[PDB]
């Protein structure tokens, strides 16, 4: 079972440390919001976590339950196809303060996958559209380098325009809205838009 | 000849095109910037010189002046290791707005090398310190995808006072700046920087 599942689709690649952390049987939400001009080299993100979601999981047949690893890869890949990886944040355990090291791309087309807090691995999975992800490296304040999934929303609609006004001081329809994603998210990415250049 | 010398040290791999193309037997980017304008939907508008300022921005144990791909891998490895990969910019014919849409950090390690504008091939090779080198890539105007190489200089001493501040306002020593290099620049990186998160 288990890695014969994922190894049968991706062999010679394990399932990745974050996934498998989360395939086992409260959290932080990250409530920072922020435009993606202000994704640079260099930035100071000062880091603010919810014990809580919003109302709103942020805000959000093209959506699904997936209950085991093998229900996960199958909604995935009938979406995207094979070639794909799952990524997710890892923010760090009481860090707060992170400068930003560079800005990946990973495109506009994805699925994500937001494991629910039940004992039970259950995640609530679906596509992502009007939106482009990115990666983000970041080294914390004591000094330990790791990363965080970024989601910028461009079809800036769909979302409580009182928590644009109160992070941004601006409502819907104008312009672009970014925000992180907490660790407990997976998101499944084509392996074209990982690899850039290279 | 050349690809017996290269697969020598790295087999399985080809040249990569840009760096072929300088080895057969020219512009530079004017624009100048801060760091905080590398984010993803900053637009530039691309100015180029036929001629850059006196100095890049007769080649008479940090420096190097390479006649063949031997020496110039001689030189990078000898500097870096062998796990190294050269990069450069590609910016378009006549293209002169882009948009960026992502931004990559290659570290503070690299081999810097400019070909000269002789007839024969002949690159001026050095080592960086205090800087920090960043992949970029870029869709332009016409729709076309590439990228580009930027620097960003910390030690912000040895730069022309006068430019700086024409083009950024700003004297030296306080604040780093950053401009992008030419398409006949190649730059040695290693694998690790490269490679990130993934």
């Amino acid at each position: 079972p288990d890695e014969d599942y994922w190894q049968a689709v991706w062999p010679n690649t394990p399932i990745p440390n974050t996934l498998k952390e989360l395939l086992k049987p409260d959290t932080q939400y990250p409530k920072t919001f922020f435009f993606e001009h202000e994704l640079f080299p260099g930035k100071k993100m000062n880091m603010k976590f919810s014990k809580i979601p919003f109302a709103q999981p942020y805000g959000v047949e093209d959506k699904y339950c997936a209950k085991s690893l093998s229900t996960l890869i199958g909604f995935a890949v009938s979406k995207l196809g094979k070639n794909i990886q799952p990524f997710s944040s890892s923010f760090l355990d009481k860090q707060t303060d992170y400068t930003i090291e560079g800005v990946h791309n990973l495109g506009d087309k994805a699925v994500m996958c937001h494991r629910l807090n039940f004992q039970s691995t259950v995640f609530y999975c679906h596509e992502i559209h009007g939106t482009t992800a990115y990666m983000v490296p970041m080294v914390a304040a004591d000094g330990r380098r790791t990363q965080a999934l970024a989601v910028c929303h461009h079809d800036t609609s769909g979302m409580n325009a009182e928590v644009l006004y109160e992070m941004l001081k601006i409502k819907p329809g104008t312009e672009t809205a970014c925000h992180f994603l907490g660790n407990k998210a997976v998101m499944w990415v084509p392996n074209m838009a990982v690899n850039s250049v290279y």
